[PDB]
């Protein structure tokens, strides 16, 4: 098989298949998929559909795979407008919640940006694109890129985690020969690599690169990360990626995507597992309903996902191939295991077990930049909040967490309560806060937005539509 | 037609049928139906089918329809043994909240109670049957009875609302003989009665007799509430009734039984509309899952209910059948107005004019003993809670009501926030009593059990199994 990773994909349950294209990030607010699809009706199909038809069409050739313009082209028409941009400005902006020290020091040392005549820096969005106060690329020394690259992060940090203060404006000049050299390099490199470990860092390397050039006017995150990363890594016998934050390939650095890649792997894994043993799928603190599901059973579209999923993996060991993607991900299990916990452990008892020997400043750690974006400025308590683990929330008020820390947002596990509609989770910590003497000013807590636990449960489930009911 | 009400059974929608046996008060709080299926399972289907089946062995009969001893027992087997009770004893508590001044008069006065050695008063539960400090039948002076009446409802408010603290022990003697007696008196006065509210004075006085005498040693409610009273009815061209709580046949009085009658009949004229209307039905704070009705509607068998619902009733006008149940239910119009809006208003500018030129004593008013169950010591914002009316709660925040007000049960509109799980609810409450100087002491409201509305959220959802997870 040249995508052994198939075998995951045909295994992937078909009521789920809309979470490799919805970032994670979006589930417990939008119904899961149904937000996604209604800000762009028929994306979910055609990304799916994208992605089925290239990957049988690599399966379906002799010829050992290898990287094209022409791929990425081909991708880019099928997520659909199929065509490069030549002189089209194409800008976005980056808040602190996606960018990492190590990642703004690459991203400064991309030559082609200087060449190119791309801009970064310190702005506002104006009527015809950013207005930048500063531009990073003009004049760059490359010996104060380390502390240029703090300096950066900070002042992004200044503006909010989940606030865009930073705007990049993408590369204007020559994008069809850095799309090709891009290939070239990943072609060249990848053929180095004899580790798995090897072969993801030149694979985000690569992907991050094609990400920062956007030679596409639109959907360039769904080209490269959704579609395109996902073959080299089914070529190399993995699952395919499900993502809380895909939104990372321009700030972070290759090293700190090979762990977000690998997150986002385990993701795919912990779907697979729990359908396969009738487990019902609660990742990210959305659980959902049969009547989300048989929308998205009638709205699912896609004949090459169908081909797949009744593709013949039999001359394939998938023993060999799950004690593979297992040893791959074990890097996973040694970092902050109380938060991971918070994210993946349902079992009370395992979590206890966590929980054991643990200080106040371990069960209070708010995790910095470069740990994958759900992480950064987040308390085990948060994460256990947003993900509904009930079991792991009771451990941590047992263990005397505290619940009024606030995350890089100025959001505390109340806020998060509130804005994911939990009345039971809701319910435990205003029972442990009003046992507290500042009860009045831990309720009262503001966040970025000016906004208390309770003005976010006011609008808890508000329509989205001008309607009276 | 024998029964030209059956029309209205018919209208009834097949995946809410369940409505018109399962209690309108455990509707939120237990996933509709599933609750009350889960205590005695198959007891929904079989209540449906001595429905169904009685009502066709009535219109199937040349015979005008007359109640007898035979249709009560063949009744009693369909629900389950069949047959009497002759010296066995029946007895059950009963709460303030199922109790009204008038109610106790009319029981105290009723000589078969006296004469068949029934007992009543206050008390405990005793290991073979209640253990009475005192029995009102004992040495019972007719003249003292409204003085007593009084007492004796003083007496079961100070145990509390929703708590037991009176016991009633049925008849021992010539279960058999008061059975005929009371139907006897029915088919005799029934003919007497001229207009349609003098009929239902009739039919509510002896279904309150009917389960006063407790004749069967189990399903007395079923058989003659949910089942017998439905006939008479329907005879009357009348829709079926769908109660919140219809274990009120015992200390009410059949003046207050009449309106509680036309309540539960108005209920059923909502659910058809709903239906009919194609907007989703949202009565007494509950909207079904699709997964709820799918179970339902898998779990229904009942042959009887099949013919009804292809049952031709083309020789009846349902038009006239529409207009006389509309003229018989227009009494409910003018009785505490915002009440009644807090259960059925939806529309913002129906709820705004009906809200215009009231007065802080009409917003905060609390409904006395005599009316219907569900408005006895609630406020228009305690069902507005109940029942999700958010339309209702915005107008009466904006009225500026008082929401730290508790009821006769101890609780705060926000006990039933957190009891109905309602987060939108919940934060619109907390926004407004944390802009208040007292926040805490509000929040901190114990009611009858002790407890806060924080307890309750913090158990809400909470499995009824023991279950790890
Ligand atoms: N319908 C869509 C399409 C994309 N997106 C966002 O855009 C990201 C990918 O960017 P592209 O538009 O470049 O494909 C997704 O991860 C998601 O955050 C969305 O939120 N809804
Ligand atoms: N399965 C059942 C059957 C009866 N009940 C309760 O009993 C009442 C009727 O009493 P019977 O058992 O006499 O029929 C119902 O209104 C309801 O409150 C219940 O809660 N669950
Ligand atoms: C959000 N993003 C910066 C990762 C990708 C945006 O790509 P595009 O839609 O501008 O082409
Ligand atoms: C609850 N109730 C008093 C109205 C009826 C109880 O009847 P039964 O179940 O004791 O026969």
């Amino acid at each position: 098989p040249n995508l052994p990773g198939l075998y995951f994909l045909q295994a992937y349950p078909s009521e789920e298949i809309w979470r490799l294209f919805v970032d994670g990030r979006f589930w417990s607010k939008e119904n899961g998929w149904r937000g996604y699809e209604s800000r762009e009706p028929g994306c979910l199909n055609a990304a799916l559909e994208s992605l089925c038809s290239i990957a049988l069409q690599v399966e379906k050739s002799g010829e050992e795979f290898e990287l094209s313009v022409d791929l990425i082209k081909r991708i880019h028409k099928k997520c659909g407008p199929g065509e490069l941009r030549t002189d089209e400005p194409v800008s976005f902006g980056i808040p602190a919640g996606r960018a990492s020290i190590k990642g703004i020091e690459e991203f400064l040392s991309l030559v082609f940006l200087t060449e190119g005549g791309a801009e970064f820096g310190p702005g506002k969005a104006g009527p015809f694109g950013p207005r930048f106060d500063k531009n990073y690329f003009k004049n760059l020394n490359p010996e104060q890129i380390p502390d240029l690259a703090k300096q950066i992060y900070f002042d992004m940090c200044k503006y909010g985690h989940s606030n865009t203060n930073h705007f990049y404006l993408a590369v204007m000049k020559n994008v069809d020969v850095y799309l090709e050299k891009i290939t070239q390099s990943y072609n060249k490199e990848i053929k180095t690599a004899e580790t798995l470990d090897e072969k993801l860092k030149i694979i985000v390397k690569h992907i991050r690169m094609y990400e920062v050039l956007h030679p596409f006017r639109d959907a360039n995150g769904r080209t490269f990360v959704n579609n395109l990363l996902n073959i080299p890594l089914m070529q190399q016998g993995l699952p395919p990626a499900t993502f809380y934050e895909p939104n990372v390939f321009d700030l972070y650095s290759a090293e700190e995507l090979v762990v977000v890649v690998k997150e986002a792997i385990f993701n795919t894994v912990e779907i697979i597992e729990q359908s396969k043993r009738k487990t019902p799928i609660t990742l990210y603190g959305y659980h959902s309903s049969l009547e989300e599901q048989t929308k998205f059973r009638d709205m699912l579209d896609s004949p090459s996902y169908e081909k797949i999923k009744h593709m013949d993996f039999s001359d394939l060991n998938p023993e060999k191939l799950h004690l593979k993607t297992q040893k791959c991900l074990s890097s996973l299990n040694e970092q902050y295991p109380l938060h991971r916990g918070a994210i993946y452990l349902s079992d009370p008892g395992e979590i206890k077990l966590l929980l054991s020997n643990r200080n106040e400043s371990q069960i209070n750690q708010q995790i910095e930049q470069g740990a994958p974006p759900i992480y950064v400025g987040k308390t085990p308590a948060h994460l256990a909040v947003i993900s509904g683990n009930m079991a792991m929330l009771d451990e941590l008020i047992a263990k005397k967490a505290d619940l009024s820390l606030q995350d890089y947002d100025g959001k505390t596990a109340l806020h998060y309560a509130a804005e994911c509609g939990n009345m039971q989770i809701m319910g435990k910590i205003l029972k442990v806060v009003l046992s507290q003497e500042d009860a009045i000013k831990v309720l009262n807590i503001k966040d970025n937005h000016g906004k208390t636990a309770f003005h976010y449960a006011a609008e808890f489930g508000t329509p989205e539509l001008i309607s009276a009911l």
